[PDB]
């Protein structure tokens, strides 16, 4: 009936694959540069640069900072995070000896708790990787002053929030590097892919560098890595500099992700329509709480919350909205402290309490906010939730 | 031109590329579950894993050892490998932390000196890597004689030798796990494309939980990570248990690969019949040493090494063979250890010298082999080669 996932292709996606068949060039080439140049435009940065994944995006994003001629993080450097999100923000610290700091969640904004930040930050800090939540950018307008001037990296997981914006800015441009996915079940889809953006060189060429094999095939003439590369291809074309991967993307999801940028406008305005008329539907509801907008969310999906001492049980509502044919889950993935048993492989530590993400772990559910009018199902999901 | 690599492709990858395409479906799957099937028995391996590419596998197979229930690997242990190789073959060893431990190789064969092996092994080794080079197996007898019966981990990178056998056993067979690599120009293509294969279901197992974020989703109810899985799927389906990745093939990856499985045989038929043509061409070649074959190399392509006491420069050869448009290249990546800049980051060590892998590196060189018939280009390359 609603399931949390639509198809956001047509007859376009398909022919950009024909193309592809037809170029007999399968491997990452002109259709991902394009793509990325798109990408960048798009979302007001200067670089972007595509990945296999957005959970590779989180994974470069860090790995970068460890070969700037200036190593910017250290194994030891203590990094902030929120307790809610998807698991692949996480791993990456614990795989380079980062220290994490968990910090909960505002329970309104259900992204990272503001008064919280404030106190969690200290001159050990080294970076705070936030991340927009469902669609909903930070208030990056108090973290930039939390921060004050301080040697402090801002980082964004944007893989929910693909076209939100905060202060006519777009939410993954405000961190140092801000990470996009564009899995099936996101705001676009390229089968599988992932973006990292950046207004830093450095950075930049470090990326073109570690997702590919660790060499300078990719970099220009001048670099900021390698600095001048030799003209001897049989030399150059087989000099390894950093410790990378080969997290190439295909030459197809590039092609179909430059179909899909250019839908994104409509995709950002059909989802706001429908979030719109889902507000009105659900406020001074009786006993769900909505997300408290921030900016111009993209409502990746719709949460709620079970109201405080409303009595009101998760699992009957759970039932209520399966029996109904409306797919639902938890949101995110809940709190990610409970997952003690991965968590025996990180150096972290909790700052003050995550009562919020407990909370929310226990009474918070979602439902699915797709590109196409929902009115009749918002109208139902509202009938069903009484 | 005589290219380095060719299509391995005919209207049937194409008619797959369709089908999935057909099915809608486009996140990995069925296709891939069969290819993971079809390959095992391929190879003569009890499991199977498909992931992104071969660089991606060499790096879950590392990362698997440190998540057994009693880790077979730790931060610091030591692992010997060959000096020439891709380089994400070293990557993985360097991001989990291990000791490195270098061995020269053999001139003739290009695999890891034998002898330096048995002076390498030493009470501190807890595995050792092997990589078959250009489709030529290790003499993984006389390797098995040299562990002894102890508790050393044996493993392979496979990813240039697919199809290879030793004592009519397959390559990438013979250590606790192989790598195997599907990617555009190896021996089968499915664009990008990876696997690894093993008999053991507890790394088996850690392997279907790393590849995608850590989940259980892909673990049967009863298994060796978790034990037995939930039937609250609205927990069971967002538990996080291991620190992985998202290294998840696409479908049409394995549906491609399903195809090129089936031309396997003739692949490596046609591409031994080349071999042997060029092998009594180049038999008693004035001023260039060929490859020593060990079992049935799966002939990846042709190294060609300038005689010791020759006087002929290397230089010279590849502009020849430039003028003519013969493509040419490095054996592999040469010696490996020219790399010093990204050497920095490894913890490692030199197995007491590597000039057999240094005069590789300068006097070695490279054309590739296709499973099209080649005796024409092979006469040519004579005939420059004169
Ligand atoms: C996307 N999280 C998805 C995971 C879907 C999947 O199987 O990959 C979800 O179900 O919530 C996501 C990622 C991962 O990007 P990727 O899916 O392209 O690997 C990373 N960060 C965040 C915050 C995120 O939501
Ligand atoms: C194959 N190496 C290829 C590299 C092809 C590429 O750019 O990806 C070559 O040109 O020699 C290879 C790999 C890499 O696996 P992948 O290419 O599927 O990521 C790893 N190990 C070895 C030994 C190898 O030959």
């Amino acid at each position: 009936n609603y399931p949390l996932a639509s198809s956001t292709w047509d007859d376009l996606e398909y022919k950009a694959i024909q193309s592809v068949l037809d170029s007999k060039m399968f491997t990452m080439g002109e259709y991902v540069k394009q793509y990325e140049t798109q990408f960048a435009k798009t979302f007001g940065s200067k670089y972007a640069v595509m990945v296999s994944s957005g959970s590779t995006a989180n994974l470069l994003m860090i790995a970068a900072l460890f070969f700037t001629k200036k190593p910017r993080l250290k194994k030891g450097d203590e990094i902030i995070v929120p307790a809610v999100s998807w698991s692949t923000t996480y791993y990456p610290l614990q795989q380079y000896g980062l220290r994490v700091k968990f910090v909960d969640i505002d329970i309104n904004t259900l992204n990272i708790d503001i008064e919280s930040l404030k106190e969690a930050v200290t001159d050990s800090t080294k970076a705070i990787l936030t991340v927009n939540l469902l669609g909903n950018p930070n208030n990056f307008d108090e973290i930039n002053k939390i921060i004050g001037g301080r040697d402090i990296i801002l980082l964004e997981d944007n893989c929910e929030s693909m076209g939100a914006t905060f202060n006519n800015k777009c939410a993954g441009t405000f961190g140092l590097m801000g990470t996009f996915s564009s899995f099936y079940s996101k705001h676009i889809a390229t089968m599988e892919g992932g973006c990292i953006v950046t207004d830093d060189e450095e950075i930049y060429h470090i990326l073109l560098c570690i997702r590919a094999h660790g060499w300078t095939r990719n970099l220009p003439k001048k670099n900021k890595v390698t600095g001048v590369k030799s003209d001897d291809q049989f030399e150059e074309s087989f000099k390894f500099v950093l410790p990378g991967y080969n997290v190439r993307p295909l030459e197809m999801s590039g092609a179909i992700g430059i179909e899909q940028l250019k839908k994104l406008p409509r995709f950002i305005s059909v989802r706001r329509k429908n979030a719109e008329y889902f507000l009105d539907k659900f406020k001074d509801h009786p006993y769900l709480d909505v997300q408290q907008e921030t900016g111009e969310s993209s409502w990746f999906g719709f949460s709620f919350i079970i109201k405080k001492d409303s009595g009101v049980i998760r699992k009957q509502l759970v039932e209520n909205l399966n029996s109904a044919g409306i797919e639902c889950r938890p949101i995110v993935t809940g709190n990610f402290l409970k997952n003690t048993d991965v968590l025996k492989y990180f150096d972290y530590t909790v700052h003050n309490n995550v009562d919020n993400a407990e909370y929310l772990d226990k009474n918070g559910l979602f439902v699915g906010n797709h590109q196409i009018e929902l009115f009749d199902e918002i109208d139902y999901l509202r009938e069903v939730l009484k």
